[PDB]
């Protein structure tokens, strides 16, 4: 599913992402925007290390979800990577919450540092009613 901006904003707020571990809703929106373009079925294979990024937040199979073909991988979210490809964002959100519970927080995603950190991210939630 490809979410529309405000639809996603409202969805994420209902799932309790606003202020989760000190991370504002607009930061999560900026992350989803750059990682997948708000697309839940987005997948990206990393030929260099044999891992794959899954879903709206592009969560990596080496540390967070299990896809069975990633070498030396763990499954910290205790989820099949398939769960991160559903239209229903509940599991992807639960797993994204797990990722930021680690010391790096939102910085775990390099795209956030490149395109969101220290920037005016208000535009991602403006006019959505959240």
């Amino acid at each position: 599913k490809v979410f529309e901006r405000c639809e996603l904003a409202r969805t994420l707020k209902r799932l309790g992402m606003d202020g989760y571990r000190g991370i504002s809703l607009a930061n999560w929106m900026c992350l989803a925007k750059w990682e997948s373009g708000y697309n839940t079925r987005a997948t990206n294979y990393n030929a260099g290390d044999r891992s794959t990024d899954y879903g709206i937040f592009q969560i990596n199979s080496r540390y967070w979800c299990n896809d069975g073909k990633t070498p030396g991988a763990v499954n910290a979210c205790h989820l099949s990577c398939s769960a991160l490809l559903q239209d229903n964002a509940a599991d992807a959100v639960a797993c994204a919450k797990r990722v930021v519970r680690d010391p790096q927080g939102i910085r775990a995603w390099v795209a956030w540092r490149n395109r969101c950190q220290n920037r005016d991210v208000r535009q991602y939630v403006q006019g959505c009613g959240v």
